[PDB]
């Protein structure tokens, strides 16, 4: 983390063991690419030098698989950034090494000069995680997901909602998918119960109506 | 959280990682809408700016399903509040944005001006969670719940008590349901044992009598 | 908790999140009424105002069932205390509200005037938990417990020891039950092995002899 | 714990909740008598007054069974110490009560006078745990342990190594048992694979050779 | 840990209980020799005297098996170091005891004189863990690993990637193994799906292509 000395001096202290425990526990239970890890890190990564955002990501337990896809995607995003900002004709500017904080000494990362670099680094990592989770089809194809046999509608809803959120499409498309799919991919037992309960509004029904009917009596 | 400087100045510090771990552990084991989460948050949300009450809720792991119902219910409650307090003719008053702390800068949230806003925000979230848990019928219909085959009476009692508590009805109704249902929805093995043990007081028996008889020899 | 300012002033700080995690983890793994929770709370409840002893108890995860029995038993004990100390003819004395710290403001609880109240409150809660665990027959009837088929003698010993401890009887009775039952309620496989190993001292054998024989070769 | 004030004054602070969590987690996962608990406590018991070493032991979750054997063994060791040091003819000396810190007030325990008592108390507890684990045959008889069917050689090695360590015999005996038993108590599938892989050195083979052969291709 | 007093004095404080919890949790879930433990320790072992690096390793829960192989390998590496640096003809130099910090008092370890010793000790332990994990074939032979029946390609990828990383061979060899094996050791269901999806690039395909095809629709 970056420490703001009273005189405005900036120094680096190791990520507090407690912060690793929270990030790691989210990483074991939910995916390293899971939106929950993406959020936790974004809440706690306002005070983290560029190197730490990268190190915490490497240290967090998770499959070598996802850590492999993220490393490739993170590099790919960095490539695009570099073609975008040719080296600076006047002034230091930002090079991929500076933004990824490779070649710079830990204390230097805290120095305010890199203020921009922490932000961009977090941006790529939080872009990388989003891209990896979508590719991992951990949510899966949105229409593809269907109710498990003898499964609570809420659980199907949880998978269906995650898939609808993961797809990179405008909100209106997500809304139509959320209302229409909830019934189409639903199991017959909830489907029939919803069909009678919500009548002919099954397509125009909200998630709340469908989840206060199949899950409940 | 809000920090009261000795000079009475108010500053914001991130929720301590430890506080997220306790809230998250309750959220994984018990529901994000579970009464236990509702209590923990209410014990630790006296010092939390309006934004944090909302952020901690979003970050806590839980189904996207419940996080979907809560977001809708929280908005619905905010709507009712706004129809109730038309904009202020004289003075700032409270707008939905101020109470939900959207559009305000983090440090500003701590400023005492928003004292009222933290309270209302916590009120809606703690109302929202209550409403979502009741809708989720996670306790289920109160009379509907019945003893599982080969299940300890205490476990049936735990489901029966939760359902009786969740229903939004006056305490006397809850008392009648607690005494009468405990025997009616009970399995025959406890039912017969209680019938002989408590004699003709099975309807007028307390939970203690029924739980010191079927669970015990 | 109660904070002793250097000038002897007493102020209240929220129970540290860490202390709730330890108490909660004991409560999920072992019973809220389990002796382990009874001990942890008694080690950490010397500095807790009366309100906190009551709040921590409500917040700790546990069945609504036990939380129901404890609430009734705690009230029952408070009743007995009140019939015992009729209101004070001269002086404030202690009323049920003061001891349960209901109607008093948080900061007031820390004030030394209530020193007696924290002690009594902890006394009732720690009496209540003991009574609830015994009623819950979570240890069960002491003679009733018997060795599970294909179960280590140590495990049977653990249930047998807990039941022998829970029964509210003089130590000599507990000693006789511990020595005699260990063999009588034991499974035939340990029983026969102990019968040959300890010879005719099976009744006068200690737990150590029986547990260094059936568990071991 | 004992706090060394700058003026050399000694005061007692409660064991930090975090220290109980680490000791408790080791106690649930590994035995209260497990060598791992024996080590953790010995690393953190240099600053603990005699009373705390005893209290932490009582509070740690574990079977009432082991807590029963340890209490007896701890008393037995204290007995031997007392027959060894008849009361002091001149000077306070150490009595069983002082070493076990029973009858002394908490703050008094921290006072340097008891410096010797903390050491002896920890000595008996760490002797007691060692004795209880050996008696519990949790490692079991060393030769008796054999490879489980369809079990990794490393797992058999882990049980075999623990049993070889638990037996109170000179290191050379442990070395012979470690080299010879590793093959004799091994399952035929590893046995045959090792017999071909290590040739006629199966008796003179180290653990490394045997574990780089059966576990690996 | 080593504490840098403002005057540059160096003092030792016990490893904070929190740091043991993070290292232990990684050790229970992942191997004590697992790369994740190797990393965590390397992030937190810049401020640890030589003795602590060794003690934390002994205290961390893990099989007595791996703790046996590591102890042997650590000694073996120390041997090589000693044949390499014959005792110092002029000056203290480093002896195996100084680097392993055996015979030196705790406070002395923090003294800057041993600065070199902490680094070397960490070097051997982090070399030892790497060697033990490779020997443990916990990743296993790289070509040997194959897709489990009805297993997600990502899981096979995770085992395949770990094995490819563990083998001590130049990166180009790892790249060829990663691209070629991913298809060869893959199960027929992913194999056939990949064969059609990636066409004739199955050998020249990256991990990303193969994991966006078999795992996803």
């Amino acid at each position: 983390p970056i420490v703001v000395q009273a005189a405005g001096g900036r120094s680096w202290k190791a990520v507090d063991s407690v912060m690793f425990q929270q990030l790691q526990t989210v990483a074991m239970q939910h995916g390293l690419v899971s939106e929950d890890f993406e959020r936790q890190l974004a809440y706690y990564a306002t005070t983290w030098t560029s190197k730490d955002i990268l190190e915490v990501l490497a240290m967090m337990p998770g499959n070598r698989a996802q850590k492999e896809l993220i490393q490739g995607k993170l590099n790919e995003e960095a490539e695009r950034w570099r073609r975008n900002n040719p080296p600076p004709p006047a002034g230091g500017g930002l090079t991929v090494d500076q933004i990824m904080g490779v070649g710079q000494t830990n204390q230097a990362a805290a120095q305010a000069n890199m203020d921009q670099a922490r932000q961009i680094c977090l941006q790529w990592v939080i872009n990388a995680l989003r891209a990896v989770r979508h590719m991992a089809h951990r949510p899966g194809n949105p229409m593809l997901v269907k109710q498990k046999t003898n499964e609570p509608y809420e659980d199907f809803a949880a998978r269906l909602l995650e898939a609808i959120d993961a797809e990179p499409v405008t909100q209106p498309i997500k809304d139509y998918l959320k209302l229409t799919l909830s019934y189409t991919n639903a199991s017959a037992d909830c489907q029939k119960q919803m069909d009678r309960t919500l009548g002919q509004r099954v397509q125009q029904a909200s998630v709340e109506e469908k989840m206060q009917a199949c899950r409940d009596v």
